[PDB]
């Protein structure tokens, strides 16, 4: 049984706040995974977006497929197109990034993965819109709790997130109709914090940590935690409970605390019904460098955009976003951008 939090509403450092960040902590570094009692104002929005979720899916495939952007990765993904450890993942998608108009000097300067976010409609873009500033909200009030429950300064995580590359998959699991009741395989998200809401049906499995087992740093190419310990046990399910979001660790997060907290590996089993999910991914800012927290003299750094951009192409390898990236070569201006 997993372990429920209320945050309070603005994290100030007192005593109380600095007992609540060593609990999450501790949470994290037991079950992997924790959740947080939503209030009134985030539950009706949560519905709001799955609502709004259910109605876009309902859409004949080529206005879905419409939705698509070769300046940015934010947009529909068909049943079948996400690949994962080498297999296709089966949900439809509806990932948002970063809304950013053409008028931007970002898009301007052919930043990689900079774009506007192709939404079906102005609805459901004010009800994602509305759902994310709330997860943001909270995903600031977790980093400053994460900070003070490792006696780092309050901001150290949250100076990282000035204007972060937060983004959100707003996911529909089929069901299950094949043989293959793998929905989603075996990965760690790529961010700081992964904040994550569901419906009633269930299907997300996390692993916690595990003493002794080694867990790849997917930051690094060669140690891609795509598909590790898919079919080892231990794989906690997450009972849908009213109410809550779950909340686990990212990438970033994994690396800056030296892996006193650990990436949650996470899959999805297709279910007898469609299961609707919301994963939000509470980032660094685009050209933020992570940095370990606990080895100053040690010169590790990861650029935050680059570890995305690598992430999101290997994800799409045949999408129009990836296909513009390789043919302006837009990695080498992400190496401009760096230095420029
Ligand atoms: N864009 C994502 N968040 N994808 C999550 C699934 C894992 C992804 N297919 C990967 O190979 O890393
Ligand atoms: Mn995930």
């Amino acid at each position: 049984n997993l372990q429920t939090f209320e945050l309070p509403t603005e994290v100030t450092g007192c005593a109380a706040d600095i007992s609540l960040g060593r609990a999450l902590i501790q949470a994290w570094q037991k079950d992997g995974i924790f959740q947080i009692k939503t209030d009134s104002e985030q539950d009706r929005k949560t519905q709001e977006a799955m609502a709004a979720s259910k109605q876009f899916c309902k859409e004949p495939l080529t206005f879905k497929s419409s939705c698509v952007s070769d300046l940015t990765y934010s947009g529909y993904v068909a049943s079948g197109e996400e690949v994962t450890a080498g297999k296709p993942d089966f949900p439809e998608i509806f990932t948002v990034c970063k809304d950013l108009s053409v008028g931007d000097q970002r898009v301007k300067a052919g930043w990689p993965c900079h774009g506007p976010v192709p939404w079906p409609n102005n609805t459901y873009q004010k009800s994602m819109k509305t759902f994310m500033e709330e997860l943001g909200l909270a995903g600031e009030r977790l980093l400053k709790l994460t900070a003070l429950g490792f006696e780092l300064p309050i901001n150290t995580f949250t100076d990282l997130t000035r204007d972060g590359w937060h983004h959100m998959r707003v996911l529909r699991f089929p069901p299950q109709t094949s043989t293959l009741s793998r929905g989603i395989g075996a990965h760690t998200d790529y961010g700081l914090l992964v904040i994550a809401a569901q419906d009633d049906v269930g299907g997300l499995y996390i692993r916690p940590p595990v003493e002794g087992e080694k867990r790849n740093r997917n930051w690094l190419p060669g140690e891609s935690s795509a598909g590790m310990f898919e079919h080892d046990e231990p794989w906690t399910f997450v009972t849908p409970t009213p109410g809550v979001w779950t909340v686990f660790p990212g990438d970033i997060l994994q690396f800056m605390t030296g892996g006193q907290l650990l990436s949650t590996p996470h899959k999805v089993k297709l279910n007898t019904r469609e299961r609707f999910a919301c994963a939000y991914f509470h980032e660094p800012n685009f050209e933020a460098s992570a940095y370990p927290l606990f080895e100053p003299s040690a010169n590790e750094r990861i650029h935050y955009g680059e570890h995305f951009t690598n992430m999101f192409m290997r994800c799409y390898p045949d999408r129009i976003t990836t296909q513009r990236i390789n043919k302006e070569n837009r990695l080498a201006h992400l190496e401009d951008l760096k230095k420029y």
